């Protein structure tokens, strides 16, 4: 069971911390080109591991595999599974200030909705 | 290089034509559980192959891996790559009638946007 150079092993996956600017869509294409996808956070153990990385690189936010279609509809993971907030809840959530913010990134220790094509860093995940 | 039972080979890929009603999200999940994604159509040859399966099964529509994130914003594929209308264009297209329709499905020979939540068949794809 093995990961590429520069990918970290944790839990049951290999993660790539992409220190390189990009839209949510761009980030997505980029992970998918390495045969991965954007990060999916299943349990709190995974969350905590990721959170160590993001919070020790607070200069920047990292796109994750979470988004929605309806400019105010339900969040869903890259794999299409539904969002349940057992590790975190998505922030900036009041009606008005959520408008157009349909992609999710992590910045520091928080997970925010953000305008999908803001440029940022990202995290890919390949399962084992 | 090989496909699972019931998946059909064509061009570079294995396909599964899934006759089970499900939402776009649902369909997406199901593909992903078999270790695949929803259909991504990279050219006319792929389109035409798909198109004869969809037109010979006009009773239902088939979800595909194309969606957008904001009620009037750019279409993107499951993989993050942007939509170019090489083989077809998305239909019901005037700014007002396609609000809340941010997922795409194929019905007969036409590619429509729809309410992501609607129930339907779907097509999965795993590239060799
Ligand atoms: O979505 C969760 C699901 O992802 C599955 O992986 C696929 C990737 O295999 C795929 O990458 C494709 C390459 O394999 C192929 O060679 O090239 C095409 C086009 O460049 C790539 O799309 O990317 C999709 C979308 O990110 C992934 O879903 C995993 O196998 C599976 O374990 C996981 O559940
Ligand atoms: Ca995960
Ligand atoms: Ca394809
Ligand atoms: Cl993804
Ligand atoms: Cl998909
Ligand atoms: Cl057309
Ligand atoms: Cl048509």
């Amino acid at each position: 069971q093995s990961c590429l150079p520069n990918w970290i092993m944790h839990g049951k996956s290999c993660y790539l911390f992409s220190f390189s600017g990009n839209s949510w869509y761009g980030s997505k294409r980029h992970c998918s080109q390495l045969g991965a996808h954007l990060l999916k956070i299943d349990n709190s153990k995974e969350f905590e591991f990721i959170e160590s990385q993001t919070s020790s690189h607070r200069i920047n936010a990292f796109w994750i595999g979470l988004s929605r279609n309806q400019s105010e509809g339900p969040w869903f993971w890259e794999d299409g599974s539904a969002f349940f907030p057992n590790s975190f809840q998505v922030r900036n959530a009041v009606p008005q200030e959520s408008l157009l913010h349909n992609c999710v990134w992590i910045h520091g220790s928080e997970v925010y909705n953000q305008i999908c094509n803001t440029s940022s860093y990202s995290i890919c995940e390949k399962e084992l």
